[PDB]
C-alpha cells in the first residue's frame, strides 16, 4: 500500500504541472507494478469536443512505432528468413547495384549504414523515387562508423524485414505481428469503429515502419507487459530479445532494434543525455558489442515519439516487472517526458532514490 501511495503522488507531483506549463490538452499515464496496472486520464481528447481521456483513447506514437519495426526484424530473424548481417540488396533486387550491396541489415536497423539523413528529402513521393534515392545515396562515412538517427535507415530495414516475410510491411505488422502479440487497440490505420476514441493532435514514405503507430494507454502498457513477460511462442520471444539486445553502445545508452536501452539503475542526468537532441541530430560514434549482449546485469529499455501534434515516452525495466506509458496530445520537449518519468519510477523503485 505504501508503494501504490507513492505512485499516487509521483503521478499527482507530476503530471498536473507539466500540463499546465506546456499547456497540454490530455495526458494518459499507465504505470505497471507489482503485476497490477494504474491508469491515470487527466484532460482531453480533443479540445474541441470536451470527450475525455480514458486508458482507452487512441494517440499517435511517433517513433516508438520504430520498436515495433525491430521486434518484426526480429521476428523474421527468428524464422530464419534473414540475418543481421546481410547485405540490404539481398532482400530488394532493385537495390542491387547501389551502395546497399555493402550495408548490413543490422547497420540500417540502428541508423549506422553510413550518414542517412532524419528524413527523407522531398524528392521521395512514393515507392520509385524511394528506390531511385536509395540506389543514388552516397554515404558521408563508412558503415558502421556513425549512429545518425535516420528514418529512411530503419524504414528500409522494416521494409526489408517484411519483404523477407513476403509481406507488405502494413500487413506484416496489422495482420500478423500485432494479432500474434495480441493488440487489438493497436493500428498503423484507425479503423472507423475505433474513430471516436482518437485523440485530436495540437501544435508518407514508409511511414509506417518510422513513425506510423497509433495505440491506447491500456494497449502500450499490455506491449509493455509482454516486451518483459513474453508470450509462449517462441519465435516471438526470440524476437522480442533480439530487439531488446545491445548492438553498440553511445556513451550510457544501448543501441537495440527500436529500443534503447540503458544500465540500470541509471541517474537521471544519463538518461537526459541518452534522450537529447545531441544524440538524435548529430552524428554519433559508437562502440559494437561483439557479440550482442541481451545483458544479465539489470537494464532499462525506453523510447521517444513524437508526430505533428503528439508527445509519447515508454519505458520499462524488466528486472522490476516495472512499466510507465506516457500518451499526450501535443508534442512537448522529450526532456520533459524523461523528467517526469523518472520521477514516478523513481517512486516505484526504492534503489533509484537510493543513488
Ligand atoms: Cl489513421
Amino acid at each position: 500500500d505504501a508503494g501504490k501511495s507513492d505512485l499516487d503522488a509521483a503521478v499527482e507531483a507530476t503530471i498536473p504541472p507539466l500540463m499546465k506549463a506546456k499547456d497540454i490538452p490530455g495526458m494518459a499515464v499507465a504505470v505497471l507494478a507489482d503485476g497490477k496496472a494504474h491508469y491515470f486520464n487527466y484532460g482531453v481528447a480533443s479540445r474541441e469536443t470536451g470527450q475525455p481521456v480514458t486508458q482507452d483513447t487512441l494517440f499517435e506514437l511517433g517513433s516508438i512505432s520504430k520498436t515495433f519495426t525491430g521486434i518484426l526484424g526480429g521476428y523474421a530473424l527468428a524464422q530464419g528468413k534473414l540475418s543481421l548481417a546481410d547485405k540490404a540488396s539481398r532482400y530488394q533486387p532493385e537495390l542491387k547495384g547501389s551502395v546497399f550491396d555493402r550495408v548490413s541489415l543490422l547497420q540500417l536497423a540502428t541508423y549506422s549504414a553510413g550518414g542517412l539523413p532524419l528524413q527523407f528529402p522531398d524528392a521521395v513521393a512514393g515507392q520509385a523515387s524511394m528506390l531511385a534515392y536509395y540506389r543514388g545515396w552516397k554515404p558521408d562515412y563508412a558503415p558502421g562508423e556513425r549512429r545518425l538517427y535516420s528514418n529512411p535507415s530503419i524504414g528500409l530495414f522494416g521494409h526489408l524485414a517484411a519483404r523477407s516475410l513476403g509481406q507488405p510491411f502494413d500487413q506484416a505488422m496489422e495482420r500478423g505481428l500485432l494479432p500474434k502479440l495480441g493488440l487489438s487497440h493497436t493500428f498503423i490505420h484507425v479503423p472507423e469503429a475505433e474513430q471516436s476514441r482518437y485523440a485530436w493532435g495540437y501544435a508518407g514514405v514508409l511511414d509506417a515502419e518510422a513513425y506510423g503507430i497509433k495505440s491506447s494507454a491500456a494497449d502500450l502498457l499490455k506491449y509493455l507487459a509482454i516486451n518483459m513477460s513474453p508470450p509462449a511462442d517462441p519465435a516471438l520471444q526470440r524476437a522480442l530479445d533480439a530487439s531488446h539486445a545491445a548492438y553498440y553502445r553511445v556513451g550510457d545508452m544501448r543501441q537495440g532494434l527500436g529500443w534503447e536501452g540503458y544500465r540500470y539503475p541509471i541517474s537521471l542526468e544519463r538518461l537526459l543525455a541518452g534522450n537529447s537532441n545531441e544524440i538524435a541530430f548529430q552524428p554519433q560514434k559508437v562502440e559494437w558489442l561483439n557479440p550482442p549482449r541481451l545483458a544479465e546485469g539489470d537494464v532499462l529499455l525506453n523510447k521517444t515519439g513524437s508526430t505533428s501534434g503528439f508527445g509519447a515516452y515508454v519505458l520499462f525495466v524488466p528486472a522490476r516487472k516495472v512499466g510507465i506509458v506516457m500518451l499526450a496530445n501535443r508534442n512537448y520537449p522529450n526532456a520533459e517526458r524523461v523528467r517526469a518519468a523518472y520521477r514516478i519510477l523513481s517512486a516505484v523503485d526504492p534503489s533509484l532514490v537510493r543513488r
